[PDB]
């Protein structure tokens, strides 16, 4: 037989689910984010794509039902810069903080269990000591 | 600021991106495809997938409309098992055939624009040489 692999594929792929997200095209799901006093945010993603890097995304999507379009989810106690930071991990593979907003990012990154960013974020914080 | 990048996070995410596949989870395109004489198939997939990969599903399922939930498409001209093998690549990176099924794969691979495919058919039949 004859076999074929592009290793760069996941990357340019994600790329392009990337772009999707930032047209807003295709999305299914938009999540708001209402934390304490911060102003309400809304983050329009794919839910096939937040499944992927979350497990907690996957089982909140993942049930019987065949949902009807565009499904609204009310996400609470976690800030609108954390969720969108780590909506950007899930499409790009990377995440960017200022040193204090490191702790944050992890309570996030435990909330959605994204392995990935919890075992990063707490190297951080042990180096700086 | 602090920045951490996974390298291996798109391989990881497209995985669980083809077990929901193979589970039928998460779905909102099923590709009903008919050949000439072969039976018919279906596959179900995700559009956002699909799109990232193939610059003709993308634009065929980005249009205005918001669709409410599992769209059929009629796939005419291109045999279930090249399909098959298109759909595969575009959730895994890689791709397998026989060495007589490299030329339909080639024909499904340009009529969907998956560069990368092409361009490796194509040094595949000319190293037949």
């Amino acid at each position: 037989t004859f076999s074929y692999t592009l290793e760069d594929h996941t990357k340019q792929a994600f790329g392009i689910m990337n772009e999707l997200r930032l047209s807003q095209q295709l999305c299914d799901v938009t999540l708001q984010v209402k934390y304490q006093d911060a102003p309400a945010a809304q983050f329009m993603a794919h839910k096939v794509v937040l499944a992927s890097s979350s497990p907690v995304f996957k089982a909140m999507f993942t049930n019987g039902l065949r949902e009807q379009g565009m499904e609204v989810v009310s996400i609470e106690g976690i800030h609108p810069k954390v969720m969108e930071r780590l909506i950007e991990f899930a499409y790009t593979a990377s995440i960017s903080m200022g040193e204090k907003c490191v702790l944050h990012v992890m309570n996030g990154a435990v909330m959605y269990q994204i392995d990935s960013v919890v075992r990063a974020c707490a190297d951080f914080l042990v180096q700086q000591l």
